[PDB]
């Protein structure tokens, strides 16, 4: 994984949010977060392959703070929608 996602990874707030790994300007995944500090710090050890695959071919991450789980929940839902990221199942 590249140097600055580890620490932006490491920066991460203890809030609600929405995550955006990309490659190239593109995004490849995309995901949510009761506390984005909790969910982005399982990457740094991870327990599936896919997990694997996407901090490693990342370049850039893009985090979002949110005002509550329910903005969470459906700013998460659009993105994937707009986007179809390659990592997001469809
Ligand atoms: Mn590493
Ligand atoms: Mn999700
Ligand atoms: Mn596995
Ligand atoms: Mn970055
Ligand atoms: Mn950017």
């Amino acid at each position: 994984m590249k140097e600055k996602i580890r620490k932006k990874i490491l920066l991460a707030p203890e809030e609600p949010g929405v995550f955006i790994f990309k490659n190239k300007g593109v995004p490849i995944y995309i995901g949510k977060a009761k506390r984005l500090s909790n969910r982005l710090r399982s990457y740094l050890n991870p327990q599936t392959e896919k997990v694997f695959r996407i901090g490693e071919e990342a370049d850039e991450l893009e985090t979002i703070v949110v005002m509550n789980e329910r903005e969470a929940f459906i700013l998460e839902a659009n993105l994937i929608k707009k986007y179809r990221p390659k990592y997001n199942v469809r």
